[PDB]
C-alpha cells in the first residue's frame, strides 16, 4: 500500500509556511521530525518538499541512481551572490563538472601537506591571543574561532590576510556575509516577498553582497602584483583547464568560486571548533582524555603534518560533535525518475527530498539509545557505521570538497588549544544555536587558563 505523507498543521493558503516563522528553523524541523518521523511532507506557497530523518529512507535518496542533488530554497536564494560556484551549481551545469574537475587537486594528500604550515601561522596566532589574554578577561569562543577560520581559508586558499586576530571588531566581510545568509533565512518563511516593508532587507541584501564582492577584487588585485608560484585555489581557478574541456574558468565563475571558499570555506569549520569546545567543557573527562593524547603526541612546540594524523581521539571529539551538530545541517535530492522511497512513498520526477542530517545520526536504531550523549569512542571503529548513517559532509560526487581540509585544520588547532591551556566553564553556558543556514553555538565564552608552555 501506499502510505499517506503525513505533514504539520496547514495554515490555509500559507500551508506550513507559519510553522517555519522562527531565528530556528532546522531546529523546529528537528522538533516536527521527532513528532512526525522518519519523513514528513512539507508544503508551503510554490514549493513542497519532504524531510527525510532516518537511515533507511536517508539511504536510498543516497543513491546516485535514483537522486541527483538538488538546489533547496536556501541555496537557491544563496545562489543570489554565490552564483554557480561549486556549492551552489546544479551537477548538471557545465561549470559544476568543470570547476570540480579544475580545483579538486588542491584538495590532496600532498596540498594538505603544503597548507599545513600556513594553517599552523593562525593556530599560533589564535594561541598567542589567548596566551597574551589576562585574568579578567576571558575568550569568546565562535568569535575567535571564525577569525581563525577566515584567516586560514584565505591564507591557504588565496594567499589574503584578513588578518582578523588585528581587529577587535568582525572583519567586514564576516558582517556582510552572516547577513547574506541571515536574509536568505529569512526569505524562506516569507509569505509575500514584495511586500515594500522587504524593500529595506533587499537593499541590505545587495549592500551586503557588493561588500562581498569588494573583497574578492581586492583579493584578485593583490594577486596580480605580487611575487608569485603560489600553488593554491587561487592559482588553479585562474590558470588550471577542465582537462575534459580544455577550457579554464571565466571570470564570473572565478569570482563566484572565490565567494563560495570563502564562505563554505570557514564557517562550517569553526561552527564545528566551537561545538567541538563546547562538547569538551561540559564533559571533562572526554576534555582530559583529548589533553593527555595531545600532550603526548605534540610534543614539538609547533605540530606536525604527521603528529595532527597521530590525533586519534581528538578526531574522534570532532566527528561525534559533528554528529550531534552536523554545521551544514542538510543537504537536497531530486527523484531522478519516478520511483517509490521506501517501498512506500511515490516520487515523481524532480520531486524534492530534504535531509535532516541533525535527525539522521540521533536515529537510536543506528546509534543507541543514547543518541544525545556526546561519547566520541562510537567513533572508536569506524567500520562499524553503516554508510549513509553518518552524512555530515553531504553525498556522493556532490561532497565536501574541502572535508580533509576541515578536519585538518580542526584537529591541528584543536590539538594546540587542549596543549596550551586549561579552558573554564566560568558561566555554565547553556547552549544557544544560532541559525544562518549554518548552525554555531551563540554567546559560547569561556576562560582559557595558560598551561605556560611555549611553542
Ligand atoms: C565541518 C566543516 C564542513 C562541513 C560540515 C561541510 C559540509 C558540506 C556539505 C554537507 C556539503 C554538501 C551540500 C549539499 O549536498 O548540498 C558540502 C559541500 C561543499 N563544501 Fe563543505 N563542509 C565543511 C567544510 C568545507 C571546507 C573547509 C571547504 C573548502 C575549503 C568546503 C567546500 C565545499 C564545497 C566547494 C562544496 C561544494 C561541493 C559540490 O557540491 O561540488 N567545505 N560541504
Ligand atoms: C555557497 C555558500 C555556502 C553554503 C551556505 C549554506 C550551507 C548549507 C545549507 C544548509 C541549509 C539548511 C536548510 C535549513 C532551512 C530549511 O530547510 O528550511
Amino acid at each position: 500500500t501506499i502510505k499517506e505523507m503525513p505533514q504539520p498543521k496547514t495554515f490555509g493558503e500559507l500551508k506550513n509556511l507559519p510553522l517555519l516563522n522562527t531565528d530556528k528553523p532546522v531546529q523546529a524541523l528537528m522538533k516536527i521530525a521527532d513528532e512526525l518521523g522518519e519523513i514528513f511532507k512539507f508544503e508551503a506557497p510554490g514549493r513542497v518538499t519532504r524531510y527525510l530523518s532516518s537511515q533507511r529512507l536517508i539511504k536510498e535518496a543516497c543513491d546516485e541512481s535514483r537522486f541527483d542533488k538538488n538546489l533547496s530554497q536556501a541555496l537557491k536564494f544563496v545562489r543570489d551572490f554565490a552564483g554557480d560556484g561549486l556549492f551552489t551549481s546544479w551537477t548538471h551545469e557545465k561549470n559544476w563538472k568543470k570547476a570540480h574537475n579544475i580545483l579538486l587537486p588542491s584538495f590532496s594528500q600532498q596540498a594538505m601537506k603544503g597548507y599545513h604550515a600556513m594553517m599552523v601561522d593562525i593556530a599560533v596566532q589564535l594561541v598567542q591571543k589567548w596566551e597574551r589574554l589576562n585574568a579578567d578577561e576571558h575568550i569568546e569562543v565562535p568569535e575567535d574561532m571564525t577569525r581563525l577560520t577566515l584567516d586560514t581559508i584565505g591564507l591557504c586558499g588565496f594567499n589574503y590576510r584578513f588578518n582578523s586576530f588585528y581587529r577587535d571588531q568582525p572583519h567586514p566581510f564576516i558582517t556582510s556575509m552572516v547577513r547574506a545568509l541571515d536574509e536568505a533565512m529569512n526569505k524562506l518563511q516569507r509569505a509575500n516577498p514584495d511586500d515594500p516593508a522587504y524593500d529595506e532587507n533587499k537593499r541590505q541584501f545587495q549592500e551586503d553582497i557588493k561588500v562581498m564582492n569588494d573583497l574578492v577584487d581586492k583579493i584578485i588585485a593583490d594577486r596580480k602584483a605580487s611575487g608569485e608560484q603560489s600553488d593554491d585555489l587561487l592559482t588553479h581557478m585562474l590558470n588550471g583547464k577542465d582537462p575534459e574541456t580544455g577550457e579554464p574558468l571565466d571570470d564570473e565563475n572565478i569570482r563566484y568560486q572565490i565567494i563560495t571558499f570563502l564562505i563554505a570555506g570557514h564557517e562550517t569549520t569553526s561552527g564545528l571548533l566551537s561545538f567541538a569546545l563546547y562538547f569538551l567543557v561540559k564533559n571533562p573527562h572526554v576534555l582530559q582524555k583529548a589533553a593527555e593524547e595531545a600532550a603526548r603526541v605534540l610534543v614539538d612546540p609547533v605540530p606536525s603534518y604527521k603528529q595532527v594524523k597521530q590525533l586519534k581521539y581528538v578526531g574522534m571529539v570532532l566527528n561525534e560533535a559533528l554528529r550531534l551538530w552536523p554545521t551544514a545541517p542538510a543537504f537536497s535530492l531530486y527523484a531522478k525518475e519516478d520511483t517509490v522511497l521506501g517501498g512506500e512513498y511515490p516520487l515523481e520526477k524532480g520531486d524534492e527530498l530534504m535531509v535532516l542530517i541533525p535527525q539522521l545520526h540521533r536515529d537510536k536504531t543506528i546509534w543507541g539509545d543514547d543518541v544525545e550523549e556526546f561519547r566520541p569512542e562510537r567513533f572508536e571503529n569506524p567500520s562499524a557505521i553503516p554508510q549513509h548513517a553518518f552524512k555530515p559532509f553531504g553525498n556522493g560526487q556532490r561532497a565536501c570538497i574541502g572535508q580533509q581540509f576541515a578536519l585538518h585544520e580542526a584537529t591541528l588547532v584543536l590539538g594546540m588549544m587542549l596543549k596550551h591551556f586549561d579552558f573554564e566553564d566560568h558561566t555554565n553556558y547553556e547552549l544557544d544555536i544560532k541559525e544562518t543556514l549554518t548552525l554555531k553555538p551563540e554567546g559560547f565564552v569561556v576562560k582559557a587558563k595558560s598551561k605556560k608552555i611555549p611553542l
